[PDB]
């Protein structure tokens, strides 16, 4: 039962963290208790904890759901075994997301789903008699997690690759998709691809937003041609939908904006409501089929199809399906909107932009956090910036008034970017 | 939305990738409740679901941690926020993990903190000017996990294709120090380009139930020091009492720079791992430059999954484990000794809390699944071995049962 002043201290000792941080002792809805001079304050999470919170922390559903697992089986290997949570979410998750995805494999974070996409893709093509078929290709500005094979398609200059290469796969990058659709962009990436279709498994990229590459939007009309492009050049698409899956960009998943199904899919953060780590990887039939009839995908995960961060996943999935999600996401939408439009006016912001539940503010520098940081909270607010951007992504169950609340302090967090000394 | 077992098996059938299942209705204690023939039974759950329920299943404890925790928070970011459940934790594990290891990094899986140990390494040596210490060293017969770096010091066979590290032979079971001066003689041929030694402490898990003499522990980190190379021992597999000892690291006494940890942390309730190192590479590598060892894992040092973690802890260390232990690894021997004289049986080897009986050619799984389960047991073979890791709360009768069924199904491999 530590003190916040003890937790500060075994922290600032023993752990790493990633990148002095405020001690967080509770969170109930949208709303966090932290630790401010030695004293409780609330504020809202404006960040849903790096987007996994969209009904809120404690919700009583989610609670309930979990509570309820734990008394009838916490975990058992998914070796040999299987159970109910895991066969409802599998159910849900195939129904949901686009069509042709009916296979559902279960891994504990979004870079192990991300690893298992990949070892579909080029187990797929091995099945083929194809193994040549073994790297991957995207577009700059991404970012797929931190593991060694998911930094090789995270965006080169971001991630650093020059310092964690010759230890990186190396894959083939387009340019940074434009904002808005240009034909020549995506022929471009057509001509690129077919010099490298030969050696290329699959084009892996995150559809509409890409979020820790730099909260970049980008016309649903390149998916179009992405899905054309792979299908005549016999290369597999993968969506990584880890951040824009659940209705977080205004659609079920961000994919259901151009209407297009992608070979294999990746889901996390959201999949909880932000409770535990899980993550899925999907794909097709016929990629299923092909590997299964292949020559010998994974041994574990350990912890593969956990019951109880299954059990919560059903709740926060069927949380969200029996409300009129897409009416809430719009109205968010709308108070982003409005509530950041005051700041396109001022002298370090260079766009304001919103796609769903996501509020941008990308400045003309870098926000310097210990000005952020306090700023925010001296507003209420909980708001994470990370390079230029000062940006939202909160529950869905803020209210109007929350939502304005955040908005204001992100426009007071880039005023004073802003100016200054 | 509340499925039958029929149901279950359908949908699984459709839907599911699995690494036709058993469907599991429940567990508690070293019980699991699994359906066969259409009805609800009771089994022991001989391999403490892959190595973590050390405690067993619904242990009021640690049950009550999470109700516990899940009242006040379920999760935030630890991107700029800290929390009780993480300091209590990273506490525990800075107290009872061999002297030195002082800083902890949590994920979300043991493949993944596999990960983050070769990244420290990497940035350790980058950070000492010396960019070109960049290649792993291990052994064979290992496994670190399924992601691709971790796959790249995993057993070379049975596990550009596909990162080329240096491997030595596979360790044997007795000390002969020749194998250790090899070692060194490979080692130093690399020493310039390896960042580290990476290896399973005594005990190699799922590269083939393997034991070797805590004494290669430390010729290796002998070895290491001389040479500047790193020492990562991933105890994912071993830790927490499994080997007698609280860290198999503890058979040799030896210290790593850098240490992960898994599987039975949790109690095995949830996914949570932890990368542990030194004062000495968390200084060098942060003193560095790039800065983002991670990201990165979005659900790092989980409230839920910690606090579950410090309640197992707890738990474990507020008991005579090393006793229990003790009488499980006796009660194991006990049990397979009659196993050695059967036709197809090689060896048949202890080491705490774990049972092994290896045979001259695979274990059909669709013969030895169904005769253990008619004898009360849940049991998972791979290639040639029919092996346990029961819960520590296996009473001695459990434990008897449980090698009853071993020695039977190894009695039908030769058959
Ligand atoms: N001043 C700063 N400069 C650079 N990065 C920063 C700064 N402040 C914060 N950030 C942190 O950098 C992190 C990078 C995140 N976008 C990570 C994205 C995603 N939630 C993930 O963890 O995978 C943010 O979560 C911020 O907390
Ligand atoms: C969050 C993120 C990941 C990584 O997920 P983790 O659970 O943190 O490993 C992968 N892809 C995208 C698009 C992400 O936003
Ligand atoms: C279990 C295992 C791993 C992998 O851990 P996961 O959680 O399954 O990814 C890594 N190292 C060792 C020694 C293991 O036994």
């Amino acid at each position: 039962g530590l003190t916040p002043e003890q937790i500060i201290a075994v922290d600032g000792a023993h752990l790493w963290h990633p990148y002095s941080p405020v001690v967080a002792v509770a969170a109930h809805g949208a709303w966090l208790t932290l630790i401010r001079d030695g004293q409780p304050i609330e504020v809202l999470d404006a960040m849903s904890s790096w987007w996994t919170a969209i009904h809120g922390h404690g919700h009583p559903a989610l609670d309930q759901a979990l509570t309820t697992q734990l008394r009838v089986m916490n975990h058992v290997m998914f070796g040999g075994l299987t159970h109910e949570p895991a066969a409802r979410l599998a159910k849900l998750l195939v129904d949901i997301t686009p069509a042709g995805l009916d296979t559902v494999f279960f891994s504990d974070s979004g870079s192990v789903s991300v690893e298992v996409a990949a070892k579909m893709a080029l187990q797929y093509w091995r099945g083929r008699g194809l193994p040549g078929k073994r790297r991957l290709m995207t577009w700059r500005g991404g970012y797929h997690g931190d593991t060694f094979l998911a930094m090789s398609i995270c965006d080169p200059h971001g991630g650093m690759h020059s310092l964690w290469t010759d230890v990186l796969a190396a894959q083939v990058f387009a340019p940074q998709v434009p904002r808005d659709y240009d034909p020549a962009y995506s022929a471009a990436f057509e001509a690129q691809l077919a010099q490298h279709a030969g050696e290329l498994a699959a084009v892996v990229v995150e559809p509409v937003v890409q979020g820790a590459g730099g909260m970049r939007f980008h016309d649903p009309r390149y998916l179009h041609d992405l899905r054309d492009i792979c299908r005549r050049y016999e290369v597999l698409l993968i969506f990584d939908e880890i951040a824009t899956g659940f209705g977080r960009t205004g659609a079920l998943f961000a994919a259901d904006h151009a209407g297009v199904s992608p070979d294999i899919m990746c889901v996390g953060k959201a999949l909880t409501g932000g409770y535990l780590s899980l993550a899925a990887t999907l794909c097709t039939a016929d990629v299923a089929h092909t590997i299964s009839a292949g020559a010998a995908l994974m041994r574990g995960p350990t912890f593969m199809a956990n019951p109880l961060a299954c059990a919560v996943s059903v709740a926060s999935v069927e949380l969200l399906l029996g409300q009129d999600w897409r009416t809430r996401i719009t109205e968010l939408a709308a108070g982003l909107t409005a509530g950041l439009d005051t700041a396109r006016a001022l002298p370090a912001v260079t766009d304001v932009r919103v796609c769903g539940a996501i509020g941008v503010i990308e400045c003309d520098r870098p926000v310097d956090l210990a000005v952020a940081t306090p700023a925010a909270l001296d507003r209420g607010v909980w708001l994470r910036p990370f390079r230029n951007l000062v940006y939202a992504m909160p529950p869905y169950i803020c209210t109007p008034a929350e939502i304005t609340q955040i908005t204001s302090a992100m426009v007071e967090v880039a005023r004073l970017v802003g100016s200054l000394p």
